[PDB]
């Protein structure tokens, strides 16, 4: 048979993205979850350049870095539930807005809940401006994908899951400076393929409350 | 129809070069000062207000190697630049990112750090280009028999050698000779030659630039 393996740890927004992508287009899969802190022998094995997850593992071969694994997922499962344009241009946007995901809201919403004062500040003040540029580009629209959650949404709403750490560490209220950010993760939480992906805000913040407080 | 922002001595704008040159592509190209932005720079890239930025027919498209994966999907029938085997394509996208997160950086504090921070750089960049090398193998290029994805991604770089070598007291020549051959390899295809600088005006016009800081 097809084996298709994931291997995973359930509070990554790393990680999420390829449930994500996985559930939306139908592809069963194993999932396996790993201890960071005791990492298998096929983690290692599979991703010794970076050691982290998510791994996904087709046939017995891996392709690590979350955005490149969906990618690859589209370009494999490419008969249903395209994930990405399929105009260039619009394809290079979006690969564009799931960029700046990583580089702006995965960094500094870690130093939100990981730094202090006058650079803490900073960083939520990038961050919602951020936030308000990602607002920005999704306009009036139900989706970044449009009618249909596509590539930026993939890459950008697990981030919401983490969004009780941002606002309790760094004293922030997220929906009242951009309600419409907010309303668009809600709308993407009642699709299954993303309800199933993402853990409940609360069981991610307790979850750092502990490795914080090593920090 | 095409148009390019660019900065001569950019590795990132190499990049595209390169590609447009592969592929045959007529254009315009702009060189910027990023002292004093051109008004169409801040236009086309609000976001980063960053060179390279490709412009065709009016519509501009952002990061390099975004950019180059365009330019392969539009004018996608002569000089593929990525393999169309998904797996294979993974594998390249991997290896650019890797790029991506080392050499620029690590070469950046080559000459502009002193002490253990200096040396720490040196370091970490030589175990990064020995990494590659263990990946380039006995191939011609990164992409096999012609150059590919990871080629244009790297070979860039090359271009800023004298610059670590001489403010970095480090033999690159002799540490890593298997990349160096590959390198010079690559300069003799004519879409490499023609949108590379010589080493040695890269060097001078840094050896402007360092001797007005206080490191
Ligand atoms: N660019 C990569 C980042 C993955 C990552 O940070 N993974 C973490 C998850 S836990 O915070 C990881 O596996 N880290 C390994 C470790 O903490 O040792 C990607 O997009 O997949
Ligand atoms: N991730 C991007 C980086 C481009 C960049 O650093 N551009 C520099 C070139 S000069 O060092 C730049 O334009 N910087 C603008 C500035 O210094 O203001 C890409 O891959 O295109």
């Amino acid at each position: 048979t097809d084996e298709v393996v994931l291997l995973d740890f359930w509070p990554s927004p790393f990680g999420m993205r390829v449930r994500i992508a996985l559930a939306e287009k139908g592809i069963e899969y194993e999932y396996k979850e790993e201890d960071l802190r005791n990492k298998s022998p096929l983690l290692l094995q599979m991703n010794p350049v970076h050691k982290k997850i998510p791994v996904l593992i087709h046939n017995g071969k891996p392709i690590s870095e979350s955005l490149i694994a969906v990618q690859y997922i589209e370009e494999v499962w490419n008969d249903r539930n395209p994930l990405l344009p399929s105009d260039p241009y619009q394809r290079a946007q979006a690969r564009f807005w799931a960029d700046y995901v990583d580089i702006k809201i995965h960094d500094l919403g870690k130093k939100i809940w990981t730094s202090k004062g006058e650079e803490k500040e900073a960083a939520k003040k990038e961050f919602i401006e951020a936030l308000k540029l990602l607002e920005e580009q999704l306009g009036d629209k139900t989706y970044f994908g449009g009618d249909n959650i596509g590539f930026v949404d993939i890459a950008l709403v697990p981030f919401y899951t983490w969004f009780k750490v941002y606002e309790t560490f760094g004293s922030l209220n997220i929906e009242n400076e951009c309600p419409r950010f907010v309303a668009w993760a809600k709308r993407c939480l009642q699709k299954e393929s993303v309800a199933k992906s993402l853990p409940d805000q609360h069981k991610v913040y307790e979850f750092v409350v502990e490795i914080r407080k090593k920090l």
